[PDB]
């Protein structure tokens, strides 16, 4: 299990096959992003060594999780009856806030959520019982304590999970068929990012993500409540596969969010790649082109398919007085919010304050980006959406 020898995107396939035992895979489509990963990886000297080991192992584990979930439907084709209906999805721009609202519609007992561990390990499924307490997880929430090195050292701000198991990202599904915006935060370039959103064709991304759900369902059924902020600039993959989906749009300060993503990225920088090789004003353009997607993506299909599809969510209603958000979600989504769930929602708020709604600078200075340069990107979206901003 060494990446000396992995030169192609079929490498890292014998690699995912030799891990996990299985060899037969759904479809071709995982290949083309891969391959332009990998291609990366080998030629661009921005990575360091070690980085590259760290991304083809990542990519590795995400492949072989492909492998391991289409052996079991090849074992459990009954999966594949099993409807996934009107399944609760929040999109938007990354960076505005929404962790409170994934984490209070874990809470209803009747709704699904997608687990981190579920992400890492998804074969075989568990049932509801024990979603927070299978050893997969509990392993996974184990050497996550097990890495408290407490070598003078902060940490690495994302030890994904929070409590025992708790709601992710769709894209952690997604990156498994190399379709996933997160690789790019992973790669020097502008290359896989612009390939995804004007190239890639989506579908098989969504189709795999209705089967994995599919495979969750199975031993633990309920109404699905979903997560991704690129779910905005994919929404036409999405509407095709998830005709019946009810869309929870998040909204935020998007001068403030697109600071915020520049911000994200020095993380992945760090890990992987040389940063004194990178140019962080370069970065601010990146993130501007890429905000562009998630904010006009979605407004073209809200244009075509009306208003009345979208739930909206802003971050400042959601740190003023998020119950009453969940309220008017649950009245939008004509579902009752029974009083042992709204305790639950209560309680975990009561053990989970929140950070105050404060105004300071943004300044995207550090990433050579000004408001004024912003303004036309999000003109349209800030005068169709009533946003409270957190500027100057
Ligand atoms: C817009 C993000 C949608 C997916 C949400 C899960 C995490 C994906 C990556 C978060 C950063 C999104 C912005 C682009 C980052 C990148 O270039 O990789």
């Amino acid at each position: 299990s060494d990446f000396d020898n992995i030169t192609t995107a079929d490498d890292v396939f014998k690699l995912a096959a030799q891990r996990t035992g299985l060899s037969e895979i759904d479809s071709d489509s995982w290949r083309e992003g891969l391959a332009l990963i990998v291609d990366e990886v080998n030629t661009s000297p921005v990575f360091t060594p070690f980085g590259r080991q760290r991304v083809l192992d990542d990519a590795t584990n995400a492949l072989g999780r492909r492998l391991q979930v289409h052996a079991y439907i090849q074992d459990h084709p009954e999966v594949l009856d099993a409807p996934v209906e009107r399944p609760l999805i929040v999109l938007g721009m990354p960076r505005t806030g929404t962790t409170v609202i994934s984490y209070l519609l874990d809470q209803d007992p009747a709704r699904r959520s997608l687990l981190h561990w579920q992400c890492v390990h998804p074969i075989p499924p568990a049932s509801t019982e024990t979603l927070r307490t299978d050893p997969r997880c509990l392993a996974l929430l184990d050497e996550q304590r097990k890495i408290l090195d407490a070598v003078t050292r902060a940490k690495m701000p994302l030890p994904h999970w929070e409590d025992a198991d708790g709601p992710t990202e769709d894209m952690f599904i997604h990156n498994q068929d190399f379709k996933g915006l997160s690789w790019d935060s992973f790669l020097p370039t502008d290359r896989y990012a612009r390939w995804l959103f004007d190239e890639a064709d989506m579908s098989s991304t969504y189709e795999y993500q209705k089967r994995y759900l599919q495979v969750l369902q199975s031993t633990a059924p309920g109404s699905w409540s979903l997560k991704m902020p690129s779910h905005s600039v994919h929404i036409e993959a999405l509407l095709k596969v998830f005709p019946d989906a009810r869309l929870i749009w998040a909204h935020r300060d998007p001068y403030k969010a697109t600071g915020s993503l520049c911000n994200l990225w020095r993380l992945p920088q760090s890990l992987v790649m040389n940063t004194e090789l990178l140019d962080q004003t370069e970065m601010g353009r990146l993130a501007m082109w890429q905000m562009r997607y998630h904010v006009d993506r979605p407004l073209r299909a809200r244009e075509r398919i009306g208003d009345e599809r979208f739930f909206h969510m802003y971050y400042h209603e959601m740190m003023r007085d998020p119950m009453d958000v969940m309220r008017r979600i649950y009245e939008w989504a004509d579902e009752p919010l029974t009083a042992e769930t709204e305790a639950r929602m209560r309680n975990w708020l009561a053990h989970h304050p929140q950070d105050r709604f404060a105004l300071n600078a943004y300044r995207l200075d550090e990433y050579g980006l000004t408001v004024e340069a912003l303004q036309p990107i999000f003109a349209e979206y800030l005068d169709t959406f009533d946003i409270e901003l957190e500027g100057r």
